[PDB]
């Protein structure tokens, strides 16, 4: 009846080991797909491309989003889902009204591979594909959707220039061609200043940089980064590339949208890379287990 326990520990160890190896490969391939998304997006800014060419790129991006879903729905060949957390009974990523939703859970199983010896199972898919910070990872900013001018959001960050950031959201709004106001989340007046094309705008511990010609009333929001799933980000690029771009206004809006999506993809690339690297020591410990060494624990290590 000790055979029963050894078998159970053995099978547990083999299962987690297989899953962890499949996770590592899946994160590598997600890396590659993200790198391909990044290249397609850079190319889509190219001013020589036609609307039709932009559409073909959008079509490739759609295919990449679809293959990222299949990857997110990888199985471990006992037929259990890799990225569902502990609810590894049904497909964790589902298409629903154009969004990809996560049906798995938030728990990374602690697999007991020997008495009081635990190995961390695969990450919940929420931690890989869904909970990806936006912007630069702590602040996010966008050109407002209703903007009528040609103001391009070039970059942004926390910045010690204007002092210290309180985590709050702000709005940079043009009141003349060469004048703007910054307002806080209650619409109170924080600062005003003179607009210079490509010069930093510093208020309340954050900075953004704008080029082109914002129209009167055009605004730019900035605030703490939230999270956005990888599928939505690819999706937004696809919808941006399908946009009409006949006027300077429409071109700026698409560029602003592409460029924001690209910042988010960079965050998505980093997550995959950072996630993969966070798992390597657990795989190395298992692989090198014999090099690193009579109880249940030692009898198990002597077989594997």
């Amino acid at each position: 009846r000790a055979l029963a326990a050894i078998t159970r520990f053995g099978e547990n160890a083999n299962n987690v080991q297989n899953r962890l190896g499949l996770q590592e490969n899946a994160l590598a391939q997600a890396g590659d797909k993200m790198a391909r998304v990044t290249e397609l997006a850079v190319q889509s800014n190219n001013s020589s491309l036609s609307p039709d060419d932009r559409k073909a790129i959008a079509s490739e991006l759609t295919a990449l989003r679809d293959s990222m879903v299949s990857l997110a729905n990888s199985t471990d060949g006992t037929g259990r889902y890799l990225f569902a957390g502990t609810s590894d009974g049904n497909a964790p990523f589902i298409k629903s009204n154009g969004n990809v939703l996560y049906n798995g859970d938030q728990t990374q199983k602690q697999v007991e591979v020997a008495p009081d010896t635990f190995v961390s199972d695969t990450l919940p898919g929420s931690e890989i594909f869904m909970r990806i910070r936006t912007g630069d990872g702590s602040v996010d900013a966008h050109a407002n959707a209703t903007n009528t001018g040609t103001g391009l959001l070039l970059d942004f960050s926390r910045d010690a220039s204007s002092g210290s950031w309180n985590g709050g959201s702000y709005s940079v709004q043009f009141t003349a061609a060469d004048t703007y106001e910054v307002r806080d989340s209650t619409n109170a007046l924080v600062s005003t200043g003179t607009y210079k094309d490509g010069e930093d705008i510093n208020a309340a511990g954050v900075r953004m940089r704008i080029s082109g010609a914002p129209a009167v009333g055009d605004s730019f929001q900035i605030g703490a980064s939230g999270t956005k799933d990888v599928f939505s980000t690819i999706d937004d690029m696809v919808a941006a590339l399908n946009s009409d771009t006949q006027t300077p206004t429409q071109k700026a809006a698409m560029i602003n949208t592409l460029q924001s999506s690209m910042r988010d993809i960079a965050q998505a690339s980093s997550k995959m890379i950072d996630a993969r690297a966070s798992g390597g020591a657990q795989l190395s410990v298992i692989d090198n287990a014999n090099s690193l060494l009579v109880t249940l624990k030692t009898t198990l290590s002597s077989i594997r």
